[PDB]
């Protein structure tokens, strides 16, 4: 009998995190006793479930104890007297945590100075910051790192790669609601690489003589040795040593069919090089 209901104070809208809570608040005048009631997306919301109504003083709140999915929507909140009716209402958005719908291959090998991209795809509510890290430290934008979201899809792509680059990726998103990641496994390696010819080595008959190629690279090395078509194996005749970063041939008994050019064939995973000396006569 006399102020209709007049909401003073409106609720706020806000976004929550799967799993947490929240409160809306709002508070009304007018002529006592105001009725106040709640719907979310229309429907009445009634004790017992996953919405808590409090009144005190005319401070209504409204606390959604567990948000899930289908908690998103408008809750308003209704008052009424002998004189009138009012109504406010705020919007409850859910965020749902990051997932990876495409995640990252184990593993991968790659030659030293290629370069090699990794692409990842990525769910869940915005906005997703994506981070990558090697070895645990945090990947850092560079023209050697180069990283992109966009549209869902996270991508590095790595050049110059080198031995020190060989590590553990991850790609991990995170957002309001929570954090996800995907992780790799990277070697790469230096092919074999003989940069020095030797020079000729001179000899004499019935003598014995070495010969040796300088190799670069990843090792363990697969190595053979050749002449005139023919592999040449450790026995009477060779004595063969294929160490790390050496490679080399000793020729026992020296005869005129020793003369002439050897070959050297050095290869691993990720290529194979070739290394060409001479045995040359005296007398």
């Amino acid at each position: 009998a006399m102020a209709p209901p007049f909401f003073d104070l409106k609720p706020v809208s806000v976004d929550l995190a799967l799993g947490e809570s929240g409160t809306f608040k709002c508070h009304v005048t007018g002529t006592a006793p105001i009725k106040i009631t709640w719907a979310k997306d229309n429907r009445e919301i009634r004790p017992g479930g996953n919405y808590k109504m409090t009144l005190v003083e005319n401070t209504a709140t409204l606390t959604v104890l567990k948000v899930t999915k289908g908690d998103a929507g408008q809750y308003t909140c209704y008052a009424s007297n002998v004189a009138g009716k009012d109504s406010c209402s705020a919007q409850l958005g859910v965020q749902e945590p990051p997932r990876f719908i495409k995640k990252l291959e184990p593993s991968r090998i790659v030659k030293q100075d290629e370069h090699t991209r990794y692409e990842c795809k990525i769910g869940g509510s915005p906005e997703i910051k994506v981070l990558w890290y090697k070895d645990e430290t945090e990947i850092q934008e560079s023209s050697k790192f180069r990283m992109s979201f966009v549209e869902s899809v996270a991508v590095l792509e790595m050049y110059n790669l080198s031995v020190e680059d060989s590590g553990d990726y991850t790609c991990e998103a995170h957002n309001a609601a929570g954090s996800a990641s995907s992780s790799t496994s990277l070697k790469v390696k230096e092919p074999p690489v003989f940069r020095k010819k030797p020079h000729p080595v001179e000899t004499l008959k019935g003598a014995d003589v070495h010969l040796e190629c300088e190799l670069q690279g990843t090792p363990p090395f697969q190595v053979s040795w050749h002449k005139d078509k023919r592999e040449l194996r450790s026995g009477k005749k060779y004595k063969i040593m294929s160490e790390n970063f050496l490679t080399s041939i000793h020729i026992l008994n020296v005869d005129s069919a020793d003369i002439g050019e050897y070959q050297c064939k050095a290869s691993n995973d990720v290529g194979s090089y070739t290394c060409v000396g001479s045995i040359t006569l005296k007398a």
